[PDB]
């Protein structure tokens, strides 16, 4: 079981169900099962990294590829009013999967702070 | 770089409390924070907003994120931290520079705003 056991290693390997938006070989985009906007994605690494504080020097381009998937995804979901991206790192950032995620949110005014 | 309050910040024309630079970024603390430690690491090159950052732009986006975390460690941010990109309007985005928020020293919330 390559990239782990997280639910989200789990909905990578097609074994929970997940509604996709978009697949390639380093990532995946799907929509949060809590939506906190009118519109809510995850864009994630396929390759398992538990969070952003351990991510290697050599995850930069992956990291860079999740924010490039995030933007192109918003634009073909009609986000033209903008969105939110978020990362979380650990317990303070609120991070309750421990695979590296990027939320997408939008839809709606978001407001200042975010939390 | 850029026709923005960050074109100025990076071409030290107006202070800034500096955290890290290099040769294609620059971190700095927020005049207006939203916890007790809020920085930012933005790109030299003026990137107006993530929604129109070129594929080519991938690793230096990455490079943002990596810097980011980097620098929280070396703040203490060691309960953990979140990371933020405003776009647009609806984003409730500040300044027409691509910027990656960092936030921490407090429990933060959710929803994200
Ligand atoms: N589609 C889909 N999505 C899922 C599933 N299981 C989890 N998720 C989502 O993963 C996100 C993880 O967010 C965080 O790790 N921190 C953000 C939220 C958060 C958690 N603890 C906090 C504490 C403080 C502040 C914020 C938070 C949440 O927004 C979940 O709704 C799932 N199973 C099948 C399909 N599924």
């Amino acid at each position: 079981r390559p990239g782990g056991d997280t639910i989200f290693g789990k909905i990578i390997r097609k074994e929970i169900p997940a509604k996709i938006i978009f697949e390639d070989d380093r990532c995946l985009a799907f929509h949060d099962i809590s939506p906190q906007a009118p519109t809510h994605f995850l864009v994630i690494p396929k390759k398992h990294i538990s969070q952003i504080s351990v991510a290697e020097d050599d995850d930069e381009s992956l990291l860079g590829h999740l924010m490039i998937v995030g933007k192109k995804c918003a634009a073909d979901l009609g986000l033209n009013k903008g969105y939110r991206m978020v990362v979380n790192e650990g317990s303070d950032g609120g991070q309750s999967v421990y695979h590296v995620h990027l939320h997408v949110l939008g839809g709606r005014q978001m407001h200042w702070p975010p939390g």
